[PDB]
């Protein structure tokens, strides 16, 4: 249960293969990299971005940049497959006007994890975030408006799309260590795309 959240399991099943081809295309321009947090610690999840803006870590904290700090070049353009799926999911969830200008791409290797955090780097917290999972299943955990609220667990599997809007948009959340396994399309990892209106 998550007020404001719209869970569309297997919604992206049909576009999965194409999405994976485009993730590889994006990674060819802006390679996956394990960003270092302001405290000086390497994240276990590997990331990259496509679209006008990209989420990244900085010395002063977190922020969106139109330039890839590693390549010093713009992030790859938002592929059509990405925009089309996000549009259908957003509209289906009730957000037909949602127009993302950034897509953070996370890659989870076996054991990779993402500790509890809030996504508050966006200008308007009223705009939802569309999440698309691919490959191996992962346990998504979330709490409440506070970092010490009751944590709930939700398994996200290949093709699962969740539109995080309303109150859920501000919930603390994370991903538990990815259990080892095999998937025909991603082999041994999980991918997650999150579309955001960062501009
Ligand atoms: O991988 C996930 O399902 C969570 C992605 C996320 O919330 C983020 O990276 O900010
Ligand atoms: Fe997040």
């Amino acid at each position: 249960l998550a007020a404001g959240a719209v869970i569309l399991r297997r919604f992206a099943f049909n576009a999965a293969e194409q999405l994976i081809r485009d993730i590889n295309d994006v990674a060819s321009q802006s390679p996956f990299r394990q960003m270092v947090t302001p405290g000086g610690y390497t994240m276990s999840v590997a990331m990259t971005n496509c679209g006008h803006l990209g989420w990244t870590t900085h010395r002063q904290g977190y922020l969106y940049s139109p330039i890839d700090p590693q390549t010093n070049k713009p992030w790859p353009a938002m592929p059509q497959s990405f925009h089309n799926l996000c549009q259908r999911a957003a509209t289906a969830a009730g957000y037909p006007d949602f127009q993302p200008d950034a897509c953070l791409i996370n890659r989870y290797a076996p054991g990779a994890k993402l500790s509890l955090h809030q996504d508050k780097d966006e200008p308007d917290l009223r705009a939802p975030i569309v999440s698309v999972s691919l490959g191996l299943p992962a346990i998504f955990q979330f709490g409440g408006l506070k970092r010490n609220d009751p944590l709930k667990r939700l398994l996200l599997e290949h093709g699962d799309v969740v539109v995080w809007g309303g109150e859920s948009r501000l919930f603390y959340h994370g991903i538990q260590p990815l259990k080892a396994g095999f998937h025909p399309l991603t082999i041994d990892c999980r991918y997650n795309l999150t579309f955001r209106q960062a501009g």
